[PDB]
């Protein structure tokens, strides 16, 4: 249809609430990504998100283009979103990382661009960047300074809206509280469900009008060594399960509602095409306030992507409380 459930940033620009992730692992072909993602958008999603890390910005980017050529959909009814990598956190380089990934995805603009993760590394090509005894190469950068080239790209058009990613209370507070400040992230992009359900840093965030963007809201795509493989599956929660039998839906579903009815903006990757259809049903259905509470008590505050590999320097983000 022409209409579609969307949000008010703090900046006056409209998100779509339901996203669709574009992370594969590594050992998935990205040619998957180009067509996962003109699925999404046959299906419904209005929102697409990537970045330049993931390496599938030049198919993604495709899809995007593919279904604005053949009339699917106007550029205006996709909201692409990306993110500046670590690599690329210094002034002087974030809007060159912007360009290069709109000449991968051959767009004029991304709708959202994000500070992908508050810990910096090295400039140059490889994401990851490490010595030759393996150690990783972390980059002292003013992330204040790294906002305010993020603020020039948004004057320059380059990007619509402007935002973060697995920051925390300090973080979010350092950018809110910076001298001159021109934009306030419209969001933070963190990890969020039902076993970490980011209360704390959902209400700061509400308070000063910022989007919490969930991801691995379904339970994360689980890669290792990303992830713990002995971690709860969240889709097998029993709750979830008694949830979605009760509403003849899925768990899947379940957690998508409940992200959307405590006003959080959630993302949902899938490659199978059926998958992908069904996750727009999201919009199908309700939650009661007790079935909302039910699922609220379900958090274990543990964290499905601890990036410990980034652990160390003082930017990283996981070891405050919030
Ligand atoms: N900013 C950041 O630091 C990060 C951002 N992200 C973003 O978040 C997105 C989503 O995260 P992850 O990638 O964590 O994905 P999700 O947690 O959203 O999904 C996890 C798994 O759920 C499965 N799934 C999807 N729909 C259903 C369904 N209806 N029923 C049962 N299983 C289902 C998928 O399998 P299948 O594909 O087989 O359907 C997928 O592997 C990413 O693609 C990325 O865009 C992710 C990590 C970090």
């Amino acid at each position: 249809d022409s209409k579609y459930q969307c949000v008010k940033l703090n900046d006056g620009h409209f998100m779509p609430v339901l996203g669709f992730g574009t992370y594969a692992p590594a050992e998935v072909p990205k040619s998957k990504a180009l067509e996962a993602v003109k699925l999404a958008i046959e299906a419904g999603f209005h929102h697409i998100d990537s970045a330049h890390v993931y390496n599938n910005e030049e198919q993604v980017g495709l899809a995007i283009r593919s279904k604005i050529a053949d009339g699917s959909v106007k550029r205006e009814d996709i909201f692409y979103t990306s993110k500046l990598w670590s690599n690329s956190h210094r002034p002087e380089l974030v809007r060159p990382a912007l360009e290069r990934s709109l000449k991968n995805l051959q767009l004029d603009y991304v709708d959202l661009y994000l500070i992908h993760f508050p810990v910096s590394v090295k400039p140059g090509e490889e994401v990851i960047p490490k010595d030759e005894n393996g150690k990783i190469l972390f980059d002292t950068v003013d992330l204040c300074a790294t906002w305010e080239a993020m603020e020039k790209c948004k004057d320059a058009g380059l990007a619509k809206s402007i935002g973060v990613s697995n920051f925390n209370h300090r973080l979010l507070e350092m950018i809110l509280n910076k001298p001159g400040l021109k934009y306030k992230p419209v969001c933070n992009q963190v990890e969020c469900h039902p076993y970490f359900n980011q209360r704390k840093l959902l209400d700061f965030c509400k308070s000063k009008d910022i989007v919490l963007v969930a991801y691995s809201a379904l339970g994360s795509h689980r890669e290792e060594p990303w992830v713990d493989p002995n971690s709860p599956v969240l889709l097998e929660d029993p709750v979830l399960c008694a949830l979605a039998k009760k509403h003849k839906r899925t768990p899947a579903l379940i957690a998508l509602r409940y992200q959307l009815q405590r006003g959080v903006v959630v993302l949902a990757k899938s490659y199978n095409e059926q998958r992908i259809r069904q996750n727009v049903q999201v919009f199908e259905f309700q939650l009661t306030s007790e079935e909302m509470k039910a699922i609220d008590g379900l958090n274990r505050n543990v964290r499905y992507l601890t990036l410990d590999i980034f652990a160390g320097p003082p930017n990283y983000p996981f070891s405050d409380e919030y």
